[PDB]
C-alpha cells in the first residue's frame, strides 16, 4: 500500500531531527520511502508563541497494516524524544501523521484517515502536491482542485 507520511519539526535542530526521521523512516520493516519532498520552513498555524517549523511529505510503500504503521510511527516519535501531553498544539521535536494510507477511510480512537485537518493545512498540501499532483482524495476531491480554490500561501524552503 502507498502511505503519505507529513512530517514537522520546530524544536532540537529541526534539519537534523528530519534527517534522522528519514532514515528511520526507511528502517521501518516490509517499508521502502519512495519520494521525499523538498524542506519548507512554516511559520506556526494555530499557538503562535512558538518557533517556525520544517515541514515535509514522503511517500511509503508498505505492506503493513495502518495500526502497525503508527506503532511504527510512535516509536520514532518517542525515539527522538516526543513526549505528548494532553495539551496539544505546542512545540515538538519530530511529528510524524499518517495523512493517507492508500485509498482507506479510517476512523478508530487511534486513527482518523485521511488525517482530520490536512485540507485546512497548507503546510501539509504544498508539500504533498509537489510529490503527488494528481492525488485524488477518498472522497473524490482533487489535491490541485483544493490548492487552487482556497488560495493557500506559497511556502518558503528551510
Ligand atoms: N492520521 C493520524 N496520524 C497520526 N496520529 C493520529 C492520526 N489520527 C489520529 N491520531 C492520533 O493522534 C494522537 C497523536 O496526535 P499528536 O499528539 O501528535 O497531535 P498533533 O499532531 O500535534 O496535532 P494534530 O493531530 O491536530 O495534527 C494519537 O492519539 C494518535 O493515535
Ligand atoms: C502546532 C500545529 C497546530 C495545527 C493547528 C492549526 C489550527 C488549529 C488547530 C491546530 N501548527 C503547525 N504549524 C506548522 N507550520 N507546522 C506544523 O507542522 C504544525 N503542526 C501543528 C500541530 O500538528
Ligand atoms: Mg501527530
Ligand atoms: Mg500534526
Amino acid at each position: 500500500t502507498v502511505a503519505y507520511i507529513a512530517i514537522g519539526s520546530n524544536l532540537a535542530s529541526p534539519l537534523e531531527q528530519v534527517n534522522a526521521a528519514l532514515k528511520a523512516l526507511g528502517d521501518i520493516p516490509e517499508s521502502h520511502i519512495l519520494t521525499v519532498s523538498s524542506f519548507y520552513r512554516t511559520p506556526p498555524l494555530g499557538p503562535q508563541d512558538q518557533p517556525d517549523y520544517l515541514n515535509a511529505a514522503v511517500a511509503l510503500e508498505t505492506s503493513l497494516a495502518p495500526e502497525e504503521l503508527l506503532n511504527h510511527t510512535q516509536r520514532i516519535e518517542l525515539q527522538q524524544g516526543r513526549v505528548r501531553k494532553a495539551e496539544r498544539w505546542g512545540p515538538r521535536t519530530l511529528d510524524l501523521d499518517i495523512m493517507l494510507f492508500g485509498n482507506e477511510v479510517i476512523n478508530t480512537e487511534r486513527l482518523t484517515v485521511p488525517h482530520y485537518d490536512m485540507k485546512n493545512r497548507g503546510f501539509m498540501l504544498w508539500p504533498l502536491f509537489e510529490i503527488a499532483p494528481e492525488l485524488v482524495f477518498p472522497d473524490g476531491e482533487m489535491l490541485r482542485q483544493i490548492l487552487h480554490t482556497r488560495a493557500f500561501d506559497k511556502l518558503n524552503k528551510w
